[PDB]
């Protein structure tokens, strides 16, 4: 009865582990019947809306969303001590109820709610159920606020729909932000008015050649409205001053010697860089970073700094200097790679640190004290968080130069005490990058992503008390049928007792 339990899954059995799982009592059953009660607001409606489009194909219930009566569903904006994000689940044969401070917090216990029912309400047509919902009651809030998911759409560029997919896939597991690799060698993926040529031609081709593609602003605009419906800030990155080659290739003038390098269809990296002695340089990184500021309404805006190889280290350092104030003129919040933690990071910014276990105690002592001078650490370990590295040495996509990753690996570590000498509190949380240097369809992606995807989304939101890969991995395996029903493919790891 894989498909369809007999008896509802247990209360805890969800990703990311909740704060607190109270269960007892019956528990609740949606039948045709049910209503979705919201409160009389633009916001509570919209996540009434998001849970009964989640319902209705599998259920084939009218599902309606009211602002009157008691309905079998109810989400309730509330006080209480769930702060932006968090909620409580109450369910029992009286119905199922999700209280929040804000509309995230409902969103979120969305999240938990489609989990706790079967894995059917993953298909498409309807299905007999039962929609049973295990009774009890869950008190929920994160660890971290900063939990996100990356997707590189210059390696390989994937359309809106496309990433609208994506972001559906993280939202299972309550990520909050969506870092977007918008250019890099292989591609520029964001008109730019000031500099028409950067997408047109910078745009023109990928990894593997062929063509490309990039984002109109109109298009940007509407994956940032999406995102925001699904509770995800976008932060937005454009790479610099390494990792330039589409945007060097469109124009011969932001070249050393004046001359454009051809498109890139390769998969280095490393080798690029915007010329620092040049004015013209500068001119270029404030119209981009202008122009994209004004496009997010986020409050980051990463601008990349790693593997600036052929850039001296000294010429880095006065690049940083110059170029992070431009993210500030802008309003906006620099986020870097943790390269820029060796370029004197500004006040309040925030640096991402994809070393590894065998990083040199130097490189991880310059962040360490980026840490301890007030920047905020986004840790995103090589060898544990890229999604985009194999599982083992047969893997059939995937990099294998941060060794291999298996999904306990990926899972087994503590932000809190994870790089040697940094304060605990300036960790921000987590990110989940996913390259895509040999990912070119949805598919792939999702292979590559699952399953270690919902694992760095428990790092960054369930209580550290909650983390143990033993009792982790029957919830992970749990999933399988979930995905399955939804059609997403996953690596079945054999250090994962799949269900
Ligand atoms: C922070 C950063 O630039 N990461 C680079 C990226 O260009 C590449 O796609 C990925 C491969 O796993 O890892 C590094 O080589
Ligand atoms: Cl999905
Ligand atoms: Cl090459
Ligand atoms: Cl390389």
């Amino acid at each position: 009865d894989r498909k369809a339990p007999v008896r509802p899954t247990p209360l805890d059995r969800v990703i990311p582990a909740p704060a607190s799982v109270d269960p007892g009592g019956a528990p609740y059953r949606i039948t045709r019947g049910t209503h979705i009660r919201v409160d009389d607001s633009r916001e509570a409606r919209r996540v009434g809306d998001y849970l009964a489009d989640l319902l209705r194909p599998a259920t084939g219930y009218r599902l309606p969303v009211t602002a009157h009566g008691h309905g079998g569903i109810r989400l309730r904006l509330a006080g209480g001590p769930y702060g932006d994000e968090g909620y409580r689940l109450d369910s029992g044969p009286a119905g199922v109820t999700i209280t929040a401070r804000k509309a995230a917090g409902l969103f979120h216990g969305v999240q938990t709610l489609r989990q706790l029912l079967p894995p059917a309400v993953e298909k498409d047509s309807a299905q007999p159920g039962p929609w049973l919902v295990a009774g009890g009651t869950i008190e929920d809030t994160p660890r971290y606020a900063w939990r996100s998911a990356m997707l590189d759409v210059s390696r390989h560029f994937f359309g809106v729909d496309e990433v609208k997919r994506y972001i559906d896939r993280v939202a299972r597991y309550k990520y909050n932000k969506l870092h977007l690799h918008l250019s890099d060698d292989q591609g520029w993926r964001i008109a730019i008015d000031s500099w028409p040529r950067l997408a047109t031609y910078g745009g023109s081709t990928e990894v593997g050649g062929g063509p490309g593609g990039y984002y109109t602003k109109a298009e940007y605009k509407e994956i940032v409205r999406y995102a925001a419906s699904r509770h995800l800030e976008v932060v937005p990155e454009i790479d610099m001053p390494g990792h330039t080659n589409a945007a060097l290739a469109s124009y011969a003038e932001l070249n050393c010697d004046g001359v454009a390098p051809p498109l890139y269809t390769g998969t280095k990296v490393g080798f690029s860089s915007l010329c620092v002695d040049k004015d013209v340089t500068y001119d270029f990184v404030d119209d981009v970073i202008g122009e994209l500021a004004a496009l997010t309404p986020g409050r980051y805006l990463h601008i990349g700094g790693a593997e600036a190889h052929s850039t001296p280290k000294a010429d880095f350092v006065a690049f940083m200097k110059r170029v992070q104030p431009i993210v500030a003129k802008y309003g906006k919040t620099v986020v870097g790679w943790h390269q820029l933690a060796g370029a004197e990071p500004v006040e309040g910014a925030l640096v991402q640190y994809w070393g590894l276990d065998r990083t040199g105690d130097a490189e991880k002592a310059e962040v360490a004290e980026a840490a301890r001078n007030g920047t905020g650490l986004i840790l995103s370990p090589a060898d544990r968080t890229y999604l985009d590295m194999k599982y083992t040495k047969d893997t059939p996509l995937g990099l294998s130069w941060a060794g291999y990753v298996e999904v306990q690996r990926s899972y087994d570590w503590d932000p809190a005490g994870y790089l040697p000498g940094a304060p605990a509190d300036a960790v921000r949380g987590v990110e989940a990058p996913l390259w895509t240097e040999t990912l070119s369809d949805p598919d792939q992606l999702d292979y590559m992503a699952f399953p270690r995807l919902p694992g760095v989304a428990e790092l960054g939101w369930s209580p550290a008390s909650t983390h143990d890969w033993d009792t982790y991995k029957v919830r992970l395996a749990a999933q399988a049928p979930y995905w399955e029903a939804a059609g997403i493919d996953f690596y079945r790891s054999p250090q994962v007792p799949w269900t």
